[PDB]
């Protein structure tokens, strides 16, 4: 089973940042030796649609569809609830198809009654016949506060089974569906990043909420490579040539914030510390997303995951403290330096740095 | 025999990218998380002079002149025919001189009756007396659809036997010949690349078709170095100092497309994957060329070469799919980023990046 | 005891430049093959407030607070006096609180009657009740010629005990204090550097004297990381994520000189040779500071520390000789080159290099 | 004896390029696949003051002063005469002071009656009482066609014995002397390079002929470091800190040619192949100088040195052939690329690349 195999390869093989980069090493937060605040007044609260959350971080969707997967969703959800952190579940297709797969998603809401919970379906489902009703069912199954629709064409190109399909018709349908839905749609990538062209196209169809999921964290091309190697599939060697395919997370954050200045933006793909999260937010994200390190702690257990979030939160407040940022808003506006390849990326892409400074700050 | 030794050194020694670079690591194709197409509608067909080809890739000229060499030409040709891929043969000098060497070229047309076949003579033959008749004989011997005239002065400088000769008279003669020939001439390098000054000089004599053959692939200075080492020739240590001599393929593509915007352009030299080929094309080439990796697979056998092309084609379509490029024309216009040394090369050479963008996409 | 532990970790663990950089490798002094002077006329004297000092180098504050610490202060003070070099003592808070800790500071003046001596208290003390009287007591204890107020929020974030406090009220108080004090105030960092924003805020409260204490020297985040590891404190792994936090010394010198052109500036944090000292001054510092390498020599003994200063002074004169700088003033105006990351830092931070050149030369 | 030790350290210890760089890796000669010439027509002749020389390369001054040194001067001189190559002798101070040292210089003219021979005294001699008469004696001793006056302040700073003296009076005297001398003066560095400031100051005193001697070849600071280590002298560690002190040869060539456009320029310091020599000349030098590798071959024997010059000349013609440069003039004008640190050096130093292109081409 593909869902089990995915979790096992992500958690126990070497695919985190494999031959790829976030370009976050190119972003420096300027240290403020006179912060102007004290540690105890640092306020980490922010908005997440109609709800308030305790920390500008979310867990992005990963799993569900059978009981061992549901027990990972349970650990993640009950810890996220405790910490006031939003949580996306993984793809719900399996539970649209099979009633026994429902509980492994529903459990999330039982144990996390108050945080934002975000449903999940894949864009390809929209050209294979999914419509309003499947979306409402994904949403109602966990009383979702939003639904994420994922883009994973890279993964689909290199996986043994099948071929990606991304006709514009899917966007027409998406646009129709968003007018009848009572919760917002977020469009997220899954390891390879969102460019300006893709963010503007999505915007022209009514999409305002993005999750970057850039290269440099979980490498889904590497994951499929490993599944190909395991079955002696021919594609393995081709996947290896594409290991560094994608938009780096930090470049993707800049590209979505610049091309759609009023977007609500999750910066994710390789966020591994509260310092990475602070960088993502100062660059222009509204919140930082994480998947893989949450998975690996959850598999270790509830208390491991509690420790993990304590660490992320401390690191984030440390960066806020050391930049003079009393709250999330001030963090979005703090002083940064951009160097090296990220800077060359932006310049070639016509990202005028002065208008960038202005846009990331309002 | 030099032809045999050449093939043996290229195939079995360490001379592929030896101390050299294509600069293709400096070209990035911008990933499109919503491609807007489906994998099965990707069309790879393109024009090659008066014929249509199935994939925008060619095999560039390598060998011929005796029976063991002819059997390599046979394998390559019958596989290229099967895949709808054009094929250049190696230098036909030896078959102009000796009737017995003819069959080792002619076999290409016997087993490949439909694809473009490209004949081959060296530029120095033009100052050693070759004229119209030798060109017509090269062409007729394989019913060629075109003839390539090669520039290899770097190789000639370091080889033990003789000295390069490139007087302008050769171009006058080339110019005369091209008005009496019923097929087009392509001018190609052989490892060291074509600059703007050389492309403009060639153009001023009526040459419109170029094949970059840049540094970063097969290193012909290294091949000669090794021939020198083998014979204890003094020049070996001098060849070693020139290992990184030449214009990197990526820079050569930019230089030719910029200095001659209506050229028909083969991007070649170090093309090892369908992703290299995609980059070569997006940069400004009309098609990608390959020699060495085709040689090494052909030596292994028919089925090894068939598998090799399946892999190149898949990698190419993967890059087209992940950039939203439904056909070769879309690929020539797709978004890219250029960074690092390639970017510094272009700036010092006066290649205004904005006018470059415009020129590479019409 | 924290003071003892600090000295032992700084002196005997690996924390000097740990994962951090001064960016001084990006500063090059232009060699002058015809210096225009002779070695023996080189004059290293310069002003330090109302006194004249023999060398434009100071020892910045480190220790004090018990007898073994006082014996280190004594060695450093008596050598500094012999060389005509100013000396800052470490934080005097402990001697405000406990009369027995006083002698370990006062010994500095007994043994060094003429050189400038610089008192020390931490900025957080100002929001914890310290004011005029404690400042006058720190000064009188050693008949100080100045008092340094230190910023160490990074160190405080990562240390096991407590939390940093840097409300603006501290600056209000500092500003009132400075009007009743009879010696100047210097504000220094302690390993993480001073930015333009912090220098400007400090300036707007009447502070004119700065000591950069940039990253790339003693890494106080690493020191607290090590104290955390030793106690099995959870923060250790978070400290490790921040090892390269802060403004590099060279960038901090540029930022302070640019944002406050008339400041009196100590360039410190990783000054390890007379060449680093020459670099700091040519970049815009008025004098170079050192802490750690003086400590390590002092622990070895009086004669070890004498040899250390002889080496620093020789290296500084060598750099003056090789740039044609007859005095400290000529050195501040000598030709330099700025390359690589320091150059990209300055550009992103809006430090126009031409106005920089003008400002650092006046 | 210092002369013997210097030769032994340079020839047999690791001091060539030690921790230093020429920046010539940053200069690329553009390859021309159609050279437009043939190898046998390449002409390497050029002027050297009033004489003609066969190759635009010289041996810069090294040794003399006793019989074993004289025998090295004899091998180098007789080979240079055979090849049509100018030769500078090392410092003649010892032969001004002691009549027995004379023959070890004079032998150069006996064995090389036609090529330019360049006499040698140090700049500090001019403030130590040398004047016209000592200059005429240096010149007459070998019937010199020119005299080189060397700048070696870096070497003097770090050597155990003494101190450097470069008062302006030396230039006043030099300026007087050049008006009574019947041959030209060349001012050369010796490992640390010539800047714009130094070139302009020299020029204002009537100096028109320069030899860059930049960092990246023989490292005179390292040589003195090694002499210090051997005697347990304290300066050793200080010398180690200055190993990368100086203007890289490539940068010095650009600085002298830009700041003094009509100068006659020897580009030297780390020239190790005829490709380095071609780079030096294309950058703006009129000729390339070499010292160290000539010494090492001469110590091996007459036939070793003859083979060395054959290698250098072949490499130089190869680079001329591969750039379409039929003569030394065309080479000075051929297409280049400048990248990386050399490019950043030039930009910070105000060397406008477009006016540079113009100036190096006349
Ligand atoms: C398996 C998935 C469903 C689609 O595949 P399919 O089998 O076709 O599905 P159907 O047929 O059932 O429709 C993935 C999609 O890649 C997915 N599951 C899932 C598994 C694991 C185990 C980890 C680790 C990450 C994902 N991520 C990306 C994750 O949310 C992050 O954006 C990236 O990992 C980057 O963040 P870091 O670097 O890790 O911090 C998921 N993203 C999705 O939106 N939905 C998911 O379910
Ligand atoms: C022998 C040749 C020319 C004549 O030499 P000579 O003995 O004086 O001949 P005469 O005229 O005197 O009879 C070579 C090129 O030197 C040549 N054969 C030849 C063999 C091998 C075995 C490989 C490997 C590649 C060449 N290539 C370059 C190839 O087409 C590609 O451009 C480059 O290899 C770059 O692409 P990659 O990086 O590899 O993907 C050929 N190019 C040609 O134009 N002509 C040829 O016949
Ligand atoms: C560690 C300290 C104690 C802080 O106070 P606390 O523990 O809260 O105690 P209370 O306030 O409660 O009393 C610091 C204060 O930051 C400090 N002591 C002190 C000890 C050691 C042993 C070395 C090595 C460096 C400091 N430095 C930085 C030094 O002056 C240099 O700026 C930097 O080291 C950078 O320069 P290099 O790279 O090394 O050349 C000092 N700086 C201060 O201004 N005062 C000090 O006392
Ligand atoms: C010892 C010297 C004289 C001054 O010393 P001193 O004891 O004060 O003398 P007095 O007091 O008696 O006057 C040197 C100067 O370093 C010198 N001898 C000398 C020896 C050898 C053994 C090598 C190797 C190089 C020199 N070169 C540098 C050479 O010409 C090149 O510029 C550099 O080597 C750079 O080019 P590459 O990288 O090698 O290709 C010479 N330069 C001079 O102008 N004159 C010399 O005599
Ligand atoms: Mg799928
Ligand atoms: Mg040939
Ligand atoms: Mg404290
Ligand atoms: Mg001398």
């Amino acid at each position: 089973n593909r869902k089990v195999e995915h979790v096992e390869i992500a958690a126990f093989e070497n695919v985190d940042g494999l031959s790829s980069s976030t370009f976050l090493n190119d972003v420096i937060l300027v240290h403020q030796g006179f912060p102007g605040i004290s540690f105890s007044e640092i306020n980490t609260k922010t908005k997440f649609f109609r709800k308030e959350i305790s920390v500008p971080v979310m867990v992005t969707g990963m799993t569900g569809g059978r009981n061992e997967l549901g027990r990972i969703n349970k650990i993640i959800a009950e810890v996220a609830e405790k910490f006031g952190i939003p949580m996306g579940v993984g793809s719900q297709r399996v539970a649209i198809e099979k009633a026994e797969a429902r509980e492994s998603f529903a459990i999330v809401r039982k144990v996390a009654p108050t945080i934002p919970i975000i449903a999940n379906l894949g864009m390809p489902q929209l050209v294979k016949g999914y419509g309003l009703k499947e979306f409402q069912d994904a949403i109602q199954m966990i009383e979702a506060d939003a639904i994420a629709v994922h883009l994973n064409p890279a993964q689909e190109v290199f996986q043994p089974e099948g071929e990606p399909e991304y006709q514009i018709y899917a966007l027409e349908k998406l646009r129709d569906i968003s007018k009848e839905l009572s919760v917002p749609i977020i469009v997220k990538e899954s390891g390879n990043g969102i460019s300006m062209e893709t963010a503007k196209l999505l915007y022209s169809y009514g999409i305002k909420n993005f999750d970057t999921s850039g290269q440099g964290g979980t490498n889904w091309i590497a994951i499929e490579m490993i599944r190909d190697i395991r079955r002696g599939n021919w594609k393995a060697e081709s996947a290896k040539n594409f290991l560094d395919w994608g938009v780096p997370t930090a470049a993707s954050i800049m590209e979505v914030r610049y091309s759609v200045p009023d977007s609500f933006l999750v910066g994710s793909g390789g966020i591994r510390s509260g310092l990475d999260a602070a960088k993502a937010i100062a660059l222009g994200a509204d919140i930082a997303g994480m998947a893989l390190p949450v998975l690996k702690s959850a598999i270790e257990g509830k208390e491991s995951l509690e420790q993990f979030f304590r660490k992320i939160i401390f690191e984030l407040k440390a960066a806020m403290m050391l930049t003079g940022s009393k709250d999330v808003d001030a963090l979005k506006k703090t002083s940064i330096v951009i160097l090296g390849k990220l800077k060359e990326w932006a310049e070639y892409r016509g990202i005028n740095l002065s208008i960038y400074e202005k846009v990331r700050k309002r």
